[PDB]
């Protein structure tokens, strides 16, 4: 028998409606007393309208269709209606959440022991209720829990990225198409030559730009794995097909961790190595100048801390389980959903590798301009009868001294041979010729050029000048003799003589840019210049990478709520009312730059294929020669 | 009955001597009347002794004995004495013409119609003289009238030399028989080969070289011939045994004028020659620059003035017939006995071929300093990194260039292979040792290494360079590497490839001997140089002949005073009245100079066919003569 607490008194009416939201009723006569709102069956029918927004979100559809029914449509029998039980309230409480955050339970649909009593039949339980709902869009119905997207219970957000178009995401997969392919086809090829003249490559100076390529090389492959046949949607996509958040995830592939790990420790150890370079150009430097020795043997303390700091970051970011996947970037990555966690693990490593590896910069520079002041003492001896020498000699002198050089300018009249060059860094001899039948020096350098053996011209860095006229046989013969025997006393001829046709004056830009260029001439290691001019190009492509993930960081906390009211008002789950228009009415406010992001991979991919330009010298045309020599 | 004219009154005086100049009187009584000089029979006798003193030079002698008889110790009967006849005064006249040349035939003995009278009986016509008189040892009897020497009539100079030796002319002929063999067999030997490849050796420049041989072999021949069993006596000494003076002279053999022919114009046709060689070595080095041949049309001309001048010189010295015989040369020769025809015929044209010589081998001196400056080009390609072979290379090119080349050094990285060696005579290349653990040539020759068979380097004179260090294994590999291709190229490898270990400066000298002995690999015309030498060498030879010629010459004057002093002091002849010796004599040492500078010509100009070659053309003789090939005949 029907419990006496189970059951109100209200006055049956007939009902006006026999269909309570697409299901069939098993009895005739209802009561507009259980719902607050509703005072007709007009009203009450009305309400239900409002009330199946809900469709959205099914998982809470399924379970709030039955207590609907049970409060608007109820079973009213002998001036009796029947009340729905504490159960049937409970099971709506927690799938349906998105009642209390959008319009917030009603005093009728709260479950009060008073208007939901414990132990009561139902009634709309022997109703079968098909209907199940869909989901809108942007979002994707899935059955793991752990797959929906907030509110929305029994939803998922899809894999593809909605904020960007299918026109947007053919255009950045071309973008890294061609930059991953010419960057992986460089590094591989600076690979290639190294280990071709392995055991001479090996040498620790150029040794971290064979690591610098491999980085570069494995991080390549991470990019271009999304290329393979559906391999984007193994990588970025769920088993059901929602995107792949918070990854080290249970009942998931390794394809997202797998490509995570390649691209990130690989960009780690890339930037970890530059470190080493900027150090080792740096130190190399006071290897020669003051006191500080080559580390030539430093194969366990370089590759020591390398490959470890990416270790204990990549381990990291898996323990906190923060490795997001995304179509339109096509790589699983620290921090997409949650911004912070990008700053921490991407952005301040790469400030940190700025200000070390830029303060070894800074002071190599500063090693490289003092070597340069105590390199800066320079001598010019001449011999000039019309005084044509003698005004090449003057125009060298200010040319030297522009640049920073202490210039001793002296005519070889008065000047005493022996140890003559001595305290000099370049000393400048010019002369010009004379003598009809044959070459005869100018008079006043004949005594120098005599006892030029007591000069000290063993190993000291020299070049030649002169006047002469092509009206002459033996055009600049004085200046052909001086660096005779100049090379035969054992000097080192820094350039090829300055023989200058005729008036001087009118010559004036080129003994201005003889003098350039003989400086120029004056090498303070060429073999680790090279190493300066990559330090300095890597530090800019860093700098450039560092800046662009500044900008997602400094805006990605807009754009990460402009992602979440975007993708709930586009799930129309509008309980509360219906639109004055059928206007969807949901727009993307602001939502991250590609272009940055462009700059972005532009910056990181053309560090290594500016590093792979290590290995574009003439060098390497013999290495492959031999090769290629030795196979046949 | 005795002539009134034919017989003097003079008291008679009974003779003290029975015997005059040892023959019997057949008279008992003499007179002093006839004798002007002696009034006494003890003077008359006195005078006989000092007359008796031309028993040298006979010729005098048999015809003054009587006639000294008929005046000092004459016929006296019945106080008359008989005079000597016109006839027996007329006979002496003419073989005593030493008498009237020396002291003066006396008034009593000149023939006076007075004093000797026409048609009287010399009662010393009756009286036999036995005596002849005799010839003292540098003189000898001869018959011959022009054998005679200088007024001593019946004696003539013998034939071997009497200012030398026995010892001294055994000594000279030892000398002229051991020069004259070994000058007759090499020179033999010489014409011998040219023969034995008449049409290859026939060229002009070389050919001279035969004729100057053949020369000195006819000449060897006369020097030879006084060796052959009585010869020299048949050469040098008349028929009856005098020495040989002006010979072309009648009745006499032509064994003297037939040596002088052979020995004189071999001696001139071969100074002659001599002139030709240096004209053509002179004229054949200054046309080595062109095709032109200088030599082409004159070949005639070269045996008209060489057979032609020592014809028209032989034949005006048998015109003026200064042939001269001697002994001790064992030879007939031109000025013997004149000296001034020896200077003129001899010291004379060997001073004209001098000058004439002299002025050739100058001129070709001054070619030779006038040529070497003038043609070879050579190309010097390097590779250098840290610029040990690029100083090498500029220390090989100014030696190159010192030398008179045109030199044309270029780096290896600023060079295409494409016919780069097209136009030059030598091409040097250098380059050092790289690679670690190989071989690995300098970078920028690795261009010009991989196509080098474009460069044009088949039949290419070329040689190799490089600078390396003993310090890495396989010294100078790039060297090693580069010839190799060069040699399977088809190249010609000049020299062994300079390997520098270290610093070149250190071995600078190194560098530069090594450049020196590269220039000298490249052939050059070693004909024309053997001409030179053989020029300069014959030229030396022929001063010396010149030299010891000038010193006979500018001696013999007083040599032919101290001939002629020597010799008449021997003789004796004394008209009416003891330390004979020589004062001066020739130099024997000065003639033995001679010789040797002269048969020295034909021994050193036979070495000119002392080469390889000279075997191949006796091995082919022998071969082609012996029916077979080169293993045996088809
Ligand atoms: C994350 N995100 C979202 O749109 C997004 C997705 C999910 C949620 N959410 O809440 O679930 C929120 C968001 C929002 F709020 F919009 F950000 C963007 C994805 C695209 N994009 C990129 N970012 N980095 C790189 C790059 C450069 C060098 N290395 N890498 C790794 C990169 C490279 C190529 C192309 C794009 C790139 C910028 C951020
Ligand atoms: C000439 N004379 C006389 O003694 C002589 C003879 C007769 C009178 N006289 O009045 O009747 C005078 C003299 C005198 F005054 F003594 F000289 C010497 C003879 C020997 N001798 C030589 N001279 N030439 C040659 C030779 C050199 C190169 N070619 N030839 C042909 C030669 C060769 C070999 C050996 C000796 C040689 C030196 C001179
Ligand atoms: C005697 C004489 C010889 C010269 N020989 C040469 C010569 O060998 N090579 C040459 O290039 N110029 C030659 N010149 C030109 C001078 O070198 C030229 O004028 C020069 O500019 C003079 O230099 P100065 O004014 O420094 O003394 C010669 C000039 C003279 C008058
Ligand atoms: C890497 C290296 C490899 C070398 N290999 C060789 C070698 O195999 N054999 C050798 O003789 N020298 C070798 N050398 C020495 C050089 O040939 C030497 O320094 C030379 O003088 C360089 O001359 P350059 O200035 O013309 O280039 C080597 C030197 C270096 C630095
Ligand atoms: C919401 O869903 C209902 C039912 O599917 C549909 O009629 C309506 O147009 C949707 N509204 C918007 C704005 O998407």
């Amino acid at each position: 028998p029907p419990l006496s607490h189970c059951g109100r008194a209200a006055p049956c009416e007939p009902l006006r409606y026999n269909v309570c939201l697409g299901s069939v009723l098993p009895y005739g006569a209802t009561s507009t007393l259980l719902a607050g709102d509703s005072d007709s069956q007009e009203e009450a029918h009305g309400k239900l309208v409002l009330w199946s927004g809900l469709r959205n979100a099914p998982r809470c559809w399924a379970v709030i269709q039955p207590l609907l029914c049970a409060v608007y449509m109820p079973k009213c029998e002998n001036d009796r209606v029947e009340l729905p039980s504490r159960t049937l309230c409970q099971a709506t409480r927690g799938p349906c959440a998105i009642v209390e955050r959008e319009r917030g339970w009603p005093d009728f649909l709260r479950c009060t022991p008073d208007r939901f009593p414990e132990g009561c039949t139902n009634e709309v339980q022997n109703i079968k209720f098909n209907s199940s709902g869909q989901c809108m869009v942007p979002l994707v119905r899935t059955d793991n829990p752990k797959s929906w997207y907030e509110d929305v219970e029994g939803c998922g957000i899809q894999c593809q990225n909605p904020l960007f178009t299918e026109a947007e995401h053919q255009d950045m997969h071309s973008y890294i198409a061609a930059f991953g392919a010419v960057t992986g086809l460089c590094t591989l090829f600076t690979l290639a030559t190294f280990v071709a003249d392995w055991r001479n490559s090996n040498r620790y100076p150029a040794v971290i730009l064979f690591y610098v390529n491999a980085c570069f090389f494995v991080g390549s492959i991470g990019w271009l794995a999304q290329f393979m046949d559906g391999a984007r949607r193994e990588i970025v996509c769920r088993a059901d097909g929602t995107m792949r958040l918070g990854e080290p995830t249970s009942n998931e592939t390794l394809s997202c961790v797998i490509i995570f790990v390649i691209v990130y420790y690989a960009l780690m150890a890339g930037v970890v190595w530059f470190v080493v370079l900027t150090y080792a150009w740096h130190t190399s430097f006071k290897a020669l100048g003051t006191t500080y020795q080559p580390l030539s043997g430093k194969t366990s303390y370089f590759h020591l801390l390398t490959w470890s700091l990416p270790f204990v970051l990549t381990v990291a970011i898996l323990a906190v389980a923060q490795v997001d996947g995304d179509s339109v970037s096509g790589i699983c990555f620290v921090g997409y959903k949650n911004y912070r966690y990008r700053a921490g693990f991407v952005l301040a490593p790469i400030g940190l590798v700025l200000i070390v590896g830029g303060y070894f910069l800074i002071r190599g520079v500063m090693t490289l301009f003092s070597i340069k002041s105590n390199h800066a003492k320079a001598l010019i001896v001449y011999g000039s009868t019309t005084g044509n020498t003698e005004y090449t000699a003057e125009t060298i002198a200010r040319e030297l001294a522009d640049a920073g050089y202490e210039v001793d300018s002296r005519d070889a009249a008065s000047v005493e041979a022996g140890g003559l060059f001595e305290g000099f860094d370049l000393v400048l001899l010019g002369c010009s010729t004379w003598g009809d039948d044959s070459i005869e020096l100018q008079d006043d350098f004949i005594p120098l050029f005599d006892s030029l053996e007591e000069t000290g011209a063993q190993g000291r860095k020299v070049a030649c000048f002169g006047c002469g006229d092509s009206s002459w046989e033996y055009f600049c013969g004085a200046v052909d003799a001086i660096e005779e025997k100049l090379k035969n006393l054992g000097a080192e001829i820094v350039q090829d003589g300055l023989r200058i046709d005729g008036d001087p004056r009118a010559a004036r830009d080129d003994i201005v840019g003889w003098a350039h260029d003989v400086r120029g001439a004056i090498k303070i290691n060429e073999t680790m210049l090279r190493l300066g001019i990559f330090g300095f190009l890597a530090f800019g492509f860093v700098l450039i990478t560092f800046s662009c993930h500044f900008y997602d960081f400094f805006n990605q906390a807009e754009w990460e709520r402009s992602f979440r009211d975007y993708v709930l008002c586009q799930a129309n789950v509008t309980i509360g009312l219906p639109t004055k228009q059928p206007i969807p009415d949901c727009e993307i406010k602001n939502r991250p730059s590609l272009l940055v992001e462009k700059i972005n991979l532009f910056a990181m991919f053309g560090t290594g294929i500016a590093m792979s330009t290590w290995v574009w010298t003439k060098a390497t045309l013999l290495i492959w020669r031999r090769t290629w020599c030795r196979l046949t």
